[PDB]
């Protein structure tokens, strides 16, 4: 009927502009775990699609004071595109405003250290100074911090939200570079599955410590009223018994690795 | 208002008897991770609720002749319950049929052995003839070895099919005795979940071994058309953020756990 208009979001290894992207066209210019989910959802559910990056780069968060959302979610919200295919993490003041699939990948928040930093946990960032930490704008690790009422994420956030200058980035390669740029004295918390992707990878330079502070997921998004909904949330739990999200998790994670 | 009908299912620690019940009415009787989510999920939802044990004791399966769905899934398509509250695996073939939550709680299916027990993988099982094992004979895990369409999964279940005596058992109970009781000699398939549970009760004879085979929830389940599928959704994941899902996981597995 209608080719489908997915947003998706430039991160390593969802969506990744191939090396030759340059002399290549269309869907044709991405390769990561979320253009082969993408192929596969429209596979089995029947449509044609066009990936389109969002255009603030965000994931997508409502701005206090007009109420208006920005990123993925504000493309759904106000109809610019038909679906989100990235890791859009499944949260209640999202749900409340477009759908989510059943979750096709667990994560939980993570902290990232530069190799050597004397950091083993949240509780050893939130009792030091010398050491900086941030997260993310517009995403669902900010909104955490922002909102928990757990001693140790508390003084975090009061610490983080004040912090001079700024800790919080644009886009996790900002956090990243900012890690490994620092000398140790940038922590960056980020996403359990984002952490372990750059563990992985050249220059090996960077490690998750301690355990995850959450357990969610991440999910396939509608807006509300859309035709797609159930279609995609059975496609979603159909790829993941069959064995294929196992494979696509090893294809861009295991298999993508160059520290060993 | 009406009283909503909760279907449940006595597997420790979800729902268990409490030592006193014959003394005690109604709700009261019980106690367990699943009872202390139901009064959470019926407060933020605003409804008054009975908690009520599956008549047959079974999570829920299709019969292939007769096409009728038992279980607590029964109970929910055939209109005896409004809402189960239980270890009740998300699967396709019963979202078709009934409504999830996004999921409360992680597992995957994993392996149970008596300490000492020369297996490490599903792959090591696969291989070799002395160790019997097997399934609960009436759930997920058993489906996902029947309808597999991967070659090493396949293995295992055209074994299992055939063993003699059977390899399946009635109750989680059933197949952990069974593991106790058979010198190495029986290696139990199940959810990670009960698997780690019963890792931390006397007399500390088991453990689980080697990665999941899987990735997947427990979820709330509702009939399809249900008023509080939306309310129950949003409380599922409100009480993830708010911290309450991992401080009952701890009350349940851990805090009182008997093994160190
Ligand atoms: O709905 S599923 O059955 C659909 C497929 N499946 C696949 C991969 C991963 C999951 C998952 C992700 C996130 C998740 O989040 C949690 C964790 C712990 C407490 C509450 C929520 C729980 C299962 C998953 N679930
Ligand atoms: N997955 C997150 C972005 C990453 C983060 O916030 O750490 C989101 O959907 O907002
Ligand atoms: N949680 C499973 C039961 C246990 C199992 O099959 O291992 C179900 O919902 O069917
Ligand atoms: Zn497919
Ligand atoms: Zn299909």
């Amino acid at each position: 009927n209608k080719t489908v208009v997915v947003t998706t979001i430039l991160e390593s290894p969802y969506v990744m502009m191939k090396k030759n992207h340059e002399m290549l066209e269309g869907n044709e210019r991405y390769e990561g775990y979320c253009v082969d989910l993408a192929a596969e959802i429209a596979k089995h559910c029947g449509f044609k699609y066009k990936l389109t990056i969002v255009g603030d780069g965000k994931y997508g968060a409502r701005d206090a004071d007009t109420k208006i959302w920005n990123g993925m979610v504000g493309e759904l919200v106000y109809g610019k595109a038909d679906i989100a295919i990235a890791p859009l993490t499944i949260t209640l003041v999202r749900e409340e405003v477009i759908d989510f699939s059943k979750p096709f990948m667990s994560l939980g928040i993570s902290i990232m250290i530069k190799k050597g930093t004397p950091i083993e946990s949240a509780e050893d960032l939130s009792k030091q100074t010398e050491i900086a930490y941030g997260t993310l704008d517009s995403g669902s690790t900010k909104e955490f911090f922002r909102r928990s009422k757990i001693a140790v994420f508390d003084k975090m956030w009061t610490y983080m939200r004040s912090a001079e200058p700024s800790v919080f980035v644009r886009t996790t390669a900002e956090g990243v570079a900012r890690v490994r740029k620092s000398k140790g004295k940038y922590a960056y918390l980020l996403e359990s599955t984002m952490n372990e992707y750059i563990e992985q990878r050249k220059p090996c330079d960077t490690m998750k410590v301690g355990g995850n502070l959450d357990s969610k997921g991440y999910g396939i998004a509608t807006p509300k009223g859309s035709s797609l909904r159930n279609a995609v949330n059975l496609a979603v739990l159909k790829l993941n018994e069959q064995g294929l999200l196992d494979k696509l998790k090893n294809k861009w994670w295991y298999d993508k690795g160059e520290c060993g």
